[PDB]
């Protein structure tokens, strides 16, 4: 079988996974990979979706490949993104907290403040701000939701439970898990922020490169750095919390297709890729930014056969994710 089903998560990544598929369609041989669209809720549902055979890939953000690889979903990266250029790939990416310039509070002082998260258990938006902050809170709230909502006075957490926790879909009612909902991702985030519904967003370092294109603009805007100052938002390299592995596609462990989804997105970004195209880009869309991969992206890199997930994530961020979703401290 030469076709991968990819699997889009609502409405406009479904319209882009169409128009991947048709462009491929224009460029591949007949007897090369097709793509075949699954469209589905949430990054979740695609996970158990690929778990079940009835779809083959989707890429994710470093921490859901923990929650693809749990059992009984069992996936594996099989293919990773990397960022910056060709000429120095880079297969990591810095988490950063953007606020407004003159909004005067430092990373000491978040409490109260409102807060825009990229989507629940995501690097930057979600592992590395609240990883940070969890036990360092003198309260034992620590079984992080209640904990962060709390914390916070209002969030948007997209994909967290809005009954459960009202208080971190008050930024965004219902907390869409899908770029339906505009505070979604990196840029939806940003968004939030920007719009002044929330005081941070918790993004990466190109994010708001993406969604500014004038340095003016930019200027109106800085980071918080861990201790506790602030810096412009070209100086990430020295005002970050993290840095984070790249997005990347997972399969199952057997049967997964993987040698034909690195065909597939081999060839896509041979013809497709990084400015490659002005018919058809992998890396960027009209229908929105991140859909099925991410924008500042700039190609894709096999992933070794041998290295399952908590070797793909590695030791210390397998075990912080751990220890967050446990409370431990
Ligand atoms: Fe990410």
């Amino acid at each position: 079988d030469k076709t991968v089903r990819w699997c889009a998560v609502s409405e406009h990544e479904a319209t882009k996974c169409q128009s991947f598929r048709d462009h491929m369609k224009s460029v591949i041989p007949s007897d090369g990979p097709s793509v075949a669209c699954v469209k589905k809720a949430s990054y979740l549902d695609c996970i158990r979706a690929i778990a079940a055979n009835e779809a083959d890939a989707v890429t994710l953000d470093a921490g859901l490949v923990y929650d693809a690889y749990l059992a009984p979903n069992n996936l594996k990266p099989v293919v990773a993104e990397f960022y910056g250029s060709k000429e120095d790939p880079q297969t990591f990416y810095y988490a950063v907290a953007v606020v407004k310039k003159d909004s005067g509070f430092q990373m000491n002082q978040l409490r109260g403040k409102k807060s825009c998260h990229t989507g629940l258990g995501r690097s930057a938006g979600w592992n590395i701000p609240i990883g940070l902050l969890y036990c360092d809170l003198p309260e034992p709230r620590k079984p992080l939701e209640k904990a962060v909502a709390n914390f916070f006075s209002g969030s948007c957490a997209p994909c967290a439970d809005g009954t459960d926790f009202p208080q971190l879909c008050q930024l965004c009612p219902g907390c869409g898990c899908s770029t339906l909902n505009q505070y979604f991702g990196y840029s939806g985030a940003f968004k939030c922020l920007k719009d002044g519904a929330g005081d941070v967003a918790f993004v990466k370092h190109s994010t708001i490169f993406e969604n500014l294109a004038n340095k003016a603009d930019r200027d109106q805007y800085e980071l918080l750095c861990l201790d506790n100052t602030r810096k412009p938002v070209d100086e990430y390299k020295d005002c970050h919390l993290a840095q984070v592995p790249s997005h990347t596609v997972v399969a199952r462990s057997m049967g997964g297709k993987e040698d034909l989804i690195w065909e597939l997105l081999n060839q896509a970004q041979e013809h497709f890729g990084k400015d490659k195209s002005k018919e058809f880009q992998l890396f960027s869309s009209p229908h929105g930014k991140d859909l099925l991969f991410k924008d500042s992206a700039h190609g894709f890199l096999k992933v070794p056969p041998r290295m399952d997930a908590k070797m793909y994530l590695g030791y210390e961020y397998v075990t912080a994710i751990r220890n967050l979703r446990e409370g431990t401290c």
